[PDB]
């Protein structure tokens, strides 16, 4: 569990850094827990170098019973769907010709409940595409109507990972709408872009790392099941400086320390954060390959013998789309004015797993 969360956060940072490299000025957002869950299911069906490469990239080296750890996180998180406007949908769609192993199905029935599905890519492509789109549409309460668009599924698709996640935030402490106003978001020391800036004064856990010149704040969502942590540089900087700080200072160990409330003090904070909605689709294949995942995607070299005796099977495509919407809806003294670029995570407080991981670079 603790071993698992640490694996998940380490992988989350690795992937985030890959995404940052790909889009340095972009508003990165992904759901690392979804990708870690999906890929751990694939690892159950893999063997040899395929299984070991997944484990290494996902940092599973020191984790015993990975599927049961995910069982618990998925359980916790599925209950949260009923309280929060939140869905984290993970599906592994496999073609009929895979003839899934019985041991694989029974091994994964409880830990990855509903996440594994057989479909007919080979002989019924357009029907299957409609079925997947519509199934994901209902699973995400109407939010993602066409998950398969701007990516491909084709009649040779063997295994398909779909992650689709959304969260419409509801704070523990609501922002007063009347104090939300348009401000120049400071892109860097000279350049500006307009943004709806939310404002309140309330008590929050806040950290204040002088050494890395960083303020961290915990902003709890209703009933404290999820919190957003904002890591905000104390001074506006050039984008090169900021991207170098991420590159050199951010690691899973440091992130965990910086965002640990045990290091944080209760403060009355004059708080300013942007009102924002971010929706991002990513192609993880390229990034996963960079991390070391080579055997996964090769029909010639992959060993998926734990799930299928069919030849030429591999992870065909990974789809990963996330939408996050942040609004007003909901004796130390300090200021947190996030009107310049910051990193944010949304943590499941119980397990400490990162649910969403992002960079806010511009409105």
């Amino acid at each position: 569990m603790d071993a698992l969360q640490l694996a998940n956060s380490a992988f989350a940072v690795d992937l985030f850094k890959q995404l940052c490299e790909k889009e340095p000025l972009g508003n990165v957002l992904f759901s690392p827990i979804c990708l870690s869950t999906s890929l751990s299911l694939a690892q159950v069906g893999a063997k040899g170098d395929t299984a070991n490469e997944i484990g290494q990239v996902l940092h599973f080296e020191n984790v015993k019973d990975v599927p049961f750890g995910f069982q618990t996180v998925t359980s916790d998180v599925n209950k949260l769907s009923s309280f929060y406007s939140l869905k984290l949908i993970k599906r592994l769609y496999v073609d009929k010709s895979l003839n899934l192993s019985t041991e694989f199905i029974s091994s994964t029935k409880r830990p990855y409940a509903k996440e594994l599905e057989t479909v007919d890519f080979k002989d019924k492509l357009e029907e299957t595409k409609g079925q997947i789109n519509n199934s994901i549409k209902d699973l995400t309460d109407g939010h993602f109507e066409n998950i398969l668009a701007d990516n491909s599924v084709n009649d040779q698709t063997k295994i398909l990972v779909v992650n689709a996640a959304y969260f419409v935030g509801k704070w523990m402490k609501k922002f007063p709408e009347s104090e939300t106003k348009e401000c120049p978001f400071r892109l860097n020391k000279t350049d500006t872009k307009p943004v709806q800036m939310m404002n309140m004064e309330a008590t929050f856990c806040m950290g204040n790392i002088d050494s890395i010149n960083c303020k961290i704040i915990e902003l709890p969502f209703q009933n404290k099941h999820l919190s957003m942590f904002i890591l905000l540089p104390k001074d506006v900087e050039d984008e090169s400086t900021g991207l170098e700080k991420i590159e050199k200072q951010l690691n899973s160990e440091s992130l965990s320390q910086w965002t640990n409330p045990s290091t944080m003090a209760n403060a009355k904070v004059k708080l300013s954060i942007p009102k924002f909605k971010v929706e991002k689709m990513i192609d993880p294949k390229a990034c996963l390959e960079n991390l070391g995942l080579k055997h996964i995607f090769s029909e010639d070299t992959s060993d998926f013998s734990g799930m299928s005796e069919t030849k030429g099977v591999a992870l065909s495509n990974v789809i990963h789309k996330v939408c996050l919407e942040i609004t007003e809806d909901g004796q130390h003294k300090d200021e947190l004015n996030a009107d310049h670029p910051f990193i944010y995570i949304i943590r499941h407080n119980k397990t400490r797993n990162i649910i969403f991981f992002g960079k806010f670079c511009s409105p």
